[PDB]
């Protein structure tokens, strides 16, 4: 076959560099074009357009604009209000709609032409719930950021109905990162096991207030629900004895996976600096890391199907695309070893509900792995902490002192009690 | 040629019509509660439904009038946690003990 | 005693945490007073448990 045009719908930076996802989409297309091993006698071409991320009318037009000259896929508007509108267009026009950002799934969705490579929180909120029982906690103080955050942790809010957790759900102030009136309230409740649900931006925003507040000791644990703690500056925090345990999915241990990331920062090469944020170098944030995996999953489904000729579909004259149902199953039952582990989809859903997580934590040597989570298996901890191997001792005890004792009257004679005795 | 759109009464569908009514300038009267995202920069719409912001004050004032300690809030859909978000945050200040099913 | 001239007093402050030493009476200058408390904040020791 031929050109096989993809469709991109990205943000509106407005006189800055192009977005991290838009670079990630244009890095993956340019890679697979020059690598003739994957998709040999094809040559992919992108089509990226700009929207406000908050005007679905713009998102609907730029969808029907890209559907007008013809696309083969839509790689997400990456925002909850705009993604739902473009989901309804792509389902009514047949074209798949590959998502990279978590959106709200309404229960009566009745939709099938979408996959989301972002790991779904119903798999994640079990994994946070398995750490809060591995650490044997009883009092946790889950903190979210906006009203959508309760949905993202509904498998953690329902949790005390089966266990001994006593949640104390709190919300950050609206948009300002002055969470000092929150943290003053959290000190006086002796709240020691906070399970923040920020982004990696606001994770740096809290811990500069959380260090200015006297709360970064060895008496505090912090679990984050971001997948980008690895790209977080931890140099003012490493010696504090705090416990920052979180999940990373970007498998930076593998050589082929890591070698992309230096080539990523080579192709980035500017990485718009903000040294007072508390962030490191960009290090391929997970919103961009999944977009590089988004193209490779679609590249498998066109490799096993050289029948796609992209045609010009209308918007007001909607008619399903020719191989829409055929090619969608090639996406939904695909499989690809990408950056973020194995990539599968839920055959009911298209939502990643079986994947691989590193359970990285904060030590004094840096931010290193202490275990590995698996939706099938669970926590396979590497509990060995051989920096100090000898840890504890126990106590020899009661032993009950078995007394060899025969019955003789009046010494050990039986009782005339009218019941069995123990 | 219309003058007033009257509220398609969903959360998914009402958002799509709202951005259209934003652009075309036509008002968009709603009669059903909707999850309004914290920065949808729109004011061309009303929503004549009693907000679950204030309705959750009414529940929280009521459950501490009755001095309950073991409230057992039960919802039916994942949207409903937002509808009761002030009551979920309530154990942060009083001695209530929620248990959500 | 602080280390000789370098303001890397982190091996000192690691020893001071393990002794539960809560009432330190530093005798620096105002230069080295700023030098310690940037290490003393990086070490988890600026709480309400320390004078
Ligand atoms: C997406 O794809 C998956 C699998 O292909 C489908 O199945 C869901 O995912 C897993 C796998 O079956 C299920 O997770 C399990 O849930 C248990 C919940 O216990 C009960 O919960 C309520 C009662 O409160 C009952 O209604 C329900 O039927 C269960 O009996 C967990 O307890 C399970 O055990 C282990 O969980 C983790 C390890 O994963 C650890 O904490 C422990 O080791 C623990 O033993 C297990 O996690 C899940 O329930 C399945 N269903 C749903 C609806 O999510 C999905 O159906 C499919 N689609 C969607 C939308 O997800
Ligand atoms: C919580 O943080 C503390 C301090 O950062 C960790 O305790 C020490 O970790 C180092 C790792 O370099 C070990 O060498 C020490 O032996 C640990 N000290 C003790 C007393 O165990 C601790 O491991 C962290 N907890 C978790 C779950 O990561
Ligand atoms: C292209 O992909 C193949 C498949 O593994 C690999 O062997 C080769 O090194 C890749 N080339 C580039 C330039 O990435
Ligand atoms: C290359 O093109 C030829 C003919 O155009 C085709 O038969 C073949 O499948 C293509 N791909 C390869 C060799 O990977
Ligand atoms: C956890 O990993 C170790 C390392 O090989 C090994 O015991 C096994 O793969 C895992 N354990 C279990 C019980 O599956």
């Amino acid at each position: 076959t031929h050109v096989l045009r993809f469709g991109g719908i990205f943000e509106y930076v407005e006189s800055g560099p192009m977005g991290a996802e838009e670079l990630a989409f244009r890095f993956a297309v340019n890679t697979i074009n020059r690598n003739r091993t994957l998709l040999p006698n094809t040559t992919l071409t992108y089509d990226t357009q700009k929207i406000n991320l908050y005007d679905s009318f713009e998102a609907s037009k730029k969808a029907c604009d890209q559907l007008s000259l013809g696309v083969a896929a839509i790689f997400g508007p990456s925002h909850s209000s705009s993604a739902n509108a473009v989901q309804s267009i792509c389902n009514a026009l047949g074209v798949p709609h590959i998502q990279t950002r978590w959106k709200h799934q309404v229960s009566d969705n009745k939709d099938s032409f979408y996959v989301s490579l972002y790991p779904d929180f119903s798999s994640l909120s079990r994994a946070i719930l398995d750490l809060v029982q591995f650490f044997k906690w009883k009092t946790v103080t889950v903190v979210y950021d906006d009203s959508t955050g309760l949905i993202r942790l509904q498998e953690l809010i329902k949790a005390p109905s089966r266990y001994n957790l006593r949640l104390k759900i709190r919300q950050l102030p609206a948009d300002t990162k002055d969470a000092k009136p929150l943290l003053k309230e959290m000190k006086r409740g002796k709240e020691f096991h906070v399970i923040f649900d920020c982004s990696h931006e606001m994770a740096a925003g809290i811990l500069k207030q959380a260090l200015a507040m006297g709360m970064m000791t060895e008496y505090y644990h912090y679990i984050f629900t971001t997948l980008d703690l690895f790209a977080l500056d931890v140099e003012p925090y490493r010696y504090s004895g705090v416990n920052m345990t979180g999940f990373r999915i970007l498998n930076t241990e593998n050589t082929q996976v890591s070698s992309i990331i230096e080539k990523w920062s080579m192709e980035r090469l500017q990485a718009p600096p903000k040294p007072d944020s508390g962030l490191l170098d960009g290090f391929m944030t997970t919103d961009a890391a999944l977009m590089y995996d988004a193209v490779h999953v679609v590249s498998v489904a066109v490799q096993q199907f050289p029948q796609m000729t992209v045609s010009s579909l209308q918007c007001n004259r909607h008619k399903p695309w020719r191989f829409g149902t055929r090619f969608m199953s090639l996406i939904k039952e695909a499989h690809w070893e990408g950056l973020t582990g194995r990539i599968t989809f839920n055959k009911t859903n298209g939502l990643r509900t079986d994947f691989d997580l590193d359970v990285i934590s904060l030590k004094e040597e840096g931010l290193e792995k202490i275990g590995t989570w698996d939706p099938a298996s669970g926590l396979n901890m590497t509990e060995s902490q051989k920096g100090k191997p000898a840890n504890i001792t126990d106590s020899l005890s009661n032993r009950s002192l078995i007394v060899t004792t025969i019955l003789e009257e009046p010494y050990v004679l039986f009782k005339k009690s009218d019941k069995p005795l123990y």
